[PDB]
């Protein structure tokens, strides 16, 4: 498995971290597990978790009205712009942060935190030592070689969102709307999912960026085995490189 995940990297002419958690008996594949990559979109998780564990003290949290202006759009709003001059509810810009990959979303669930910081130490508290966010949507998706802004290891965010999505991380109410985000993602149809059998199933977030960085994170749940938790990072030498969803793709036909 290691020897293909070699293989698979020095064709792609990109560099590729993955890691697979087994849940079964904690066991893990690891190919450049412990290199920092940016996480791109993929980070949003993370966001989108924090407001749900600010949920589980305060009742009237996830219904906060919030407004969006049209001064509030950036360059990627598939939910948000259809609300401009409305109003959307945090529990809406995390499902939209998620499902959508909106960046306006990300923005105001980060703004209600009150910076990228107050994500990362939410990252602390779980016990993630490396996942750092620096910089809000969309320029940490810039995501160049050996800059430390908005990165962390797969394997750190492997077991972080095996935490989030099926351990201490966050108590059963929101330990589920969390999973019922990922579950009904939209944009994750030819990254890792594409590698695994189509009756499994599978939550995940994608991310991509500059350096043909190209991102996916996920739940995967057999039909008569226990949880896997995947990650698959890849990023490219050239700033213009075509994003690879087809490798993560591949990478997770292989270790499964």
């Amino acid at each position: 498995v290691q020897q293909q995940l070699e293989a698979l990297e020095k064709s792609s002419g990109g560099r590729l971290g993955v890691a697979l958690i087994n849940t079964a008996d904690n066991s893990q594949i690891l190919y450049r597990a412990d290199e920092r990559f940016a996480m791109c979109s993929t980070s949003k998780v993370m966001a989108a978790a924090a407001v749900l564990k600010q949920s589980e003290s305060d009742k009237h949290l996830l219904n906060q009205r919030v407004e969006i202006k049209k001064s509030d759009l950036v360059n990627y709003n598939p939910i948000a712009e259809k609300h401009v001059n409305g109003t959307m509810t945090l529990a809406e810009l995390g499902a939209a942060a998620l499902q959508y990959s909106d960046n306006t979303a990300m923005n105001k669930l980060i703004a209600h935190l009150g910076g990228p910081d107050k994500v990362t130490a939410f990252a602390r508290s779980l016990g993630d030592e490396t996942f750092r966010l620096d910089r809000t949507a969309p320029t940490l998706n810039t995501a160049i070689p050996g800059d430390p802004r908005d990165t962390t290891t797969p394997l750190a965010m492997a077991q972080t969102l095996k935490n989030l999505t099926l351990g201490k991380a966050l108590a059963e109410t929101q330990r589920a709307q969390l999973v019922t985000w990922l579950k009904g993602n939209t944009t994750g149809s030819a990254s890792i999912r594409a590698g695994l059998p189509k009756s499994w199933v599978v939550g995940d977030k994608t991310g991509s960026g500059d350096y043909g960085t190209t991102n996916d994170i996920a739940v995967i749940w057999p039909e008569n085995h226990a949880p896997l938790v995947l990650v698959t990072y890849f990023t490219q030498p050239e700033q213009k490189a075509e994003n690879r969803n087809d490798i993560l793709a591949a990478a997770a036909k292989i270790v499964t």
